């Protein structure tokens, strides 16, 4: 990985020692990317609704995941399950558990850093995995991609500005999400989000990550090419926000 410091150091050493499950999934890879550009063509908002107990960005629930998922699966393009256990308070179980339990495509979402950790999410029967380009080295991020593509997964490559977009696109990333919240000072910035979407080729099936969010700010990213919405918060918080995002 690369050295890093403060909170992000620790999440990458704990990930670097994760053990790694034994399991087979219940069905074959339904892509997630795919699916997303189908709802495109049918003008159907795309949202993949986040289950997370924690952030460092300040939330802190509980809500019981079958019961969450259940209820996005009727609006939802897709779940993204957060696995990370110190500082989303996630776990390997809560994605099992979520992707026997409905039909559409599921997202691991972690800070993975070795190859085990995709066999993890693949044995549990996500549908894909997110890559995140500032915790790897250039070599690492193109062989974990390789990785990931090797089990029919295409992964959510996640950048935060310019110098980890020129990393994505080298490495051919098709799949890209886009952050709203900047690694290096802790704050929202959505200027930032809306530039780095404009550089994006539109081959690239593009994905803006949120906390909160609200009708008009979807509305006007996806005039921007934007094809769909990693939305955590508003939707822990509120889950039938969805329904209003989307209609
Ligand atoms: C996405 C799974 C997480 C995300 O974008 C995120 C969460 C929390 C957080 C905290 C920061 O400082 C405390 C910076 C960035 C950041 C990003």
């Amino acid at each position: 990985p690369r050295y890093l410091k403060g909170w992000l150091e620790d999440v990458v050493q704990l990930s670097l020692r994760r053990p790694s499950v034994r399991a087979s999934r219940q069905r074959p890879i339904i892509s997630l990317n795919e699916r997303i550009l189908e709802f495109n063509k049918r003008n159907i908002t795309a949202i993949i609704a986040v289950y997370e107990r924690k952030s460092p960005s300040g939330l802190d629930v509980e809500r019981d995941p079958i019961e969450y998922a259940k209820f996005m699966e009727r609006y939802a393009v897709g779940l993204s399950i957060t696995t990370e256990e110190k500082y989303f308070n996630g776990s390997y179980e809560t994605l099992r558990k979520i992707a026997s339990s409905v039909s559409i495509p599921i997202l691991m979402s972690d800070f993975i850093v070795k190859e085990s950790q995709i066999d993890d999410a693949y044995n549990l029967g996500a549908d894909t995995v997110l890559l995140i380009v500032k915790i790897l080295t250039e070599r690492e991020l193109e062989s974990l991609l390789e990785y990931a593509r090797s089990y029919g997964m295409e992964p959510l490559i996640l950048i935060n500005d310019e110098n980890d977009l020129d990393i994505a696109l080298r490495i051919g990333a098709r799949f890209i999400g886009i952050m709203s919240r900047d690694f290096e000072t802790g704050e929202i910035n959505k200027e930032n989000q809306r530039k780095l979407i404009s550089m994006i080729p539109s081959n690239v099936v593009k994905v803006a990550k949120l906390g909160i969010s609200e009708r008009n700010e979807i509305e006007e990213l996806r005039k921007l090419g934007v094809n769909a919405f990693l939305i955590s918060s508003s939707l822990m918080r509120n889950p039938e926000k969805i329904k209003e995002l989307i209609e």
